[PDB]
């Protein structure tokens, strides 16, 4: 129950012993202990851990990606944050701070005036020239002299200035220290505010650290990655790299996180911030950032399927990894290299497969055990795409993976042009029971399609989740026939279905599909959840069926959101939410490519081949579903819905993500820590 810290310093271990001490008086017999392992670095503490001879040290954002790799394999596991616990900020973000009088992209940089904070330092130089890297003339080596080819002048502080003098163009010396002007946070930002360069490689914090006053702020904005620029405000949705500040690792496999996170825990209580004057765990009586950051304000516990790649962050690790490994490529720098698109079942990496060799290979192929596998695979670069339902399109979004494409499934002329937006999630009542509106659904009768259903149950219970009564969905309503649901509960006590399939979701239930909870609806039934035209097709004589026959329209209103009522082709206004097409989802990055490269594709094997036995098409399976819906007819661009908020709709949204706080995924629960 003892956790093995490593100390990189005298100073350190000396903290650490006191550490033990402070917390061994504090804490009963059953809880955590401190020991006081002692290396030389940040590498040999690295290795220690690895090597099972201490549990846990504290790095920043480079030695976290140092840890992870072979051999030692190391993961984050509790994070320091710097605020409060509303405002965590246990990350930081590398922007690049420009006048809003000036007019270029970040593809744009070359030739411009810089100014960066130091040489060497992650946010100022190491990010930025890492993200640069192949956009710099060769030789890219030395770096110095390579930068200093790029951008007309510069101001890089701790530059050989003598070799590189350039790179001193604006502040001439090259002065390491707070006598060059020009130097640091402040030092970069008063490069630009003085108009000496073009663009200060900052932190996000830098500007209002320089400038109190909105109103001198708004003068300034920030490049972002896709060549657009944003105001100074909304740097979450504009940085360069998004940097965890210090983090404590373990090893990935047997690490003991868990005692970690139960020691740190139990520290930041009685030894956090401004709490006991006795021993405080953030400050050093022998030195500054003694095993933590003075900064620190306290603890987060890392959730368990982040790996040191999610962590870091694409942008981030494309950067270090540029500076190490420094391969560019040497392809036309127009054409698209081939998407690598994720498989995640044998049938569907065959059918990619063969859809790869028939695509000259413009299309590869990448296997991952989940959906959840496939889009971490998309995030940190091992996959290009894939195509999500729209729970998935939203966990995709909260990873910050964009819509591309939309699935199609209605025939038309020219829905390349055209997304669909899907159809309508609607709550369907007769106007008999007439004193039913949305408010006092409250212990009536319901009738689904079936559990986990968009229409049926994820739409409807999702947006009857801020008066759910708790993760029990079977209190809210008295009774109902939601199939799929266990046999014993209130939900399955109006399934007409005989024997095994009692309340079984398939054919054999009755009161099971869209169809069938409007039968649902009519024969013991005060509300049912279904499609826009589920009444119309059910309706005027459409369905021959004993029960169906004789029903019309003008019996039937829809239930609106407002509280009003309305009636059925009046769904257009009185709608749940927009159930949305399935979307092929990639990196903002490669989203110009993914567009080119798969409406070419849809031209050679789309919807428009017959004969599909002697030549290749993408929209049949061989099983069912395979890579794609059979029902695709083509992908639609979506222009302007390229967001996964506003490919949703924005009640999709908070119905989706109310439904997730009753089954909670282990990525969602990832991707939302990095962005809260
Ligand atoms: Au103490
Ligand atoms: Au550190
Ligand atoms: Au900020
Ligand atoms: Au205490
Ligand atoms: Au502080
Ligand atoms: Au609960
Ligand atoms: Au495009
Ligand atoms: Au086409
Ligand atoms: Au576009």
């Amino acid at each position: 129950k003892t956790v093995r810290w490593c100390a990189v310093s005298e100073h350190e271990a000396t903290k650490c012993q006191s550490f033990r001490d402070h917390m061994k008086s504090v804490i009963p017999s059953d809880g955590p202990s401190v020991a006081c392992v002692k290396k030389a670095s940040y590498l040999d503490c690295i290795r220690a851990i690895a090597a099972n001879e201490a549990d846990a040290v504290t790095l920043d954002a480079g030695l976290v990606y140092d840890a992870y790799l072979a051999p030692n394999n190391l993961k984050p596991v509790v994070a320091e944050f710097y605020g409060s616990k509303e405002d965590p900020q246990t990350f930081y973000y590398a922007v690049a701070v420009v006048k809003k009088d000036s007019g270029f992209q970040m593809n744009q940089l070359r030739g411009k005036k810089s100014c960066h904070t130091g040489l060497g330092r992650s946010a100022g130089w190491n990010i930025p020239i890492g993200l640069l890297y192949c956009d710099l003339p060769e030789p890219r080596k030395p770096l110095e002299k390579a930068v200093a080819n790029f951008f007309s002048g510069s101001c890089a502080p701790c530059a050989d200035g003598t070799d590189f003098p350039q790179l001193c163009q604006l502040c001439p010396g090259c002065g390491c220290s707070t006598l060059n002007q020009y130097f640091g946070y402040s030092g970069a930002f008063k490069c630009l505010k003085d108009g000496a360069g073009d663009v200060a490689f900052v932190k996000h914090s830098t500007i209002f650290e320089n400038l109190a006053n909105k109103a001198d702020r708004d003068q300034y904005e920030l490049l972002c990655l896709d060549n657009t620029r944003k105001p100074v405000d909304e740097y979450k949705d504009c940085h360069l790299a998004q940097v965890p500040s210090h983090t404590v690792v373990a090893r990935s496999m047997g690490g003991k996180e868990d005692l970690i996170w139960e020691l740190l825990n139990q520290a930041q209580e009685h030894f956090g911030k401004d709490k006991s004057k006795e021993f405080q765990l953030f400050s050093s009586p022998h030195g500054k950032d003694l095993l933590f950051k003075d900064s620190a304000h306290g603890f987060l516990k890392v959730p368990p399927r982040m790996d040191a790649k999610m962590y870091l962050g694409y942008e981030y690790v494309t950067a270090i990894r540029n500076l190490r490994e420094g391969t560019c490529p040497e392809a036309p720098t127009d054409e698209c290299k081939p998407v690598k698109w994720c498989a995640l079942s044998h049938h569907e990496r065959l059918k990619c497969d063969e859809w790869s060799v028939n695509s000259v290979g413009k299309i590869e192929c990448v296997s991952a055990e989940t959906t959840e596998d496939c889009i971490a695979k998309i995030m940190n670069g091992e996959a290009d795409a894939m195509s999500l339902d729209g729970g998935f399109v939203y966990i995709a979004g909260k990873c910050g993976l964009v819509p591309v494409l939309a699935e199609n499934y209605n025939k038309s002329d020219n829905c390349e042009d055209t997304p669909e937006a899907g159809y309508f999630a609607v709550a369907v009542v007769k106007k008999s029971a007439s004193d039913l509106t949305w408010d006092n659904l409250k212990g009536k009768k319901s009738c689904h399609t079936a559990v986990g259903r968009t229409a049926g149950w994820n739409i409807p219970m999702g947006l009857l989740y801020n008066k759910i009564n708790h993760c029990r969905f079977d209190e809210f309503f008295s009774e109902g026939c939601a199939p799929g649901s266990k046999k014993d509960s209130s939900l399955c006590k109006l399934c007409m279905g005989s024997g095994l399939n009692l309340c079984e979701p398939n054919n054999k239930e009755g009161y099971y599909g869209y169809t069938g909870a409007f039968r649902c609806l009519v024969e013991k039934g005060d509300v049912a959840f279904v499609k826009h035209q589920t009444v119309p097709q059910n309706t005027g004589g459409k369905n021959p069926d004993p029960w169906a026959k004789n029903l019309n329209e003008k019996d039937y209103e829809l239930l609106c959101l407002d509280g009003t009522r309305k009636p059925v082709e009046e769904y257009a206004n009185c709608h749940l939410a927009r159930a949305p097409n399935h979307a092929v989802v990639t990196r903002k990055d490669k989203e110009a490519c993914v567009h080119k490269i798969l409406r070419q594709q849809q031209h050679l094997f789309g919807s428009n081949v017959t004969d599909c036995s002697g030549n290749f098409c993408l929209f049949r399976s061989e099983t069912k579903d395979l890579l794609f819906r059979d029902d695709t007819v083509c992908l639609a661009k979506l222009h302007d819905r390229n967001t996964y908020e506003k490919y949703l709709g924005e009640e999709y949204v908070k119905a989706v993500g109310n439904l997730r706080k009753c089954s909670t995924s282990s990525l969602l629960e990832a991707c939302t820590f990095r962005r809260p």
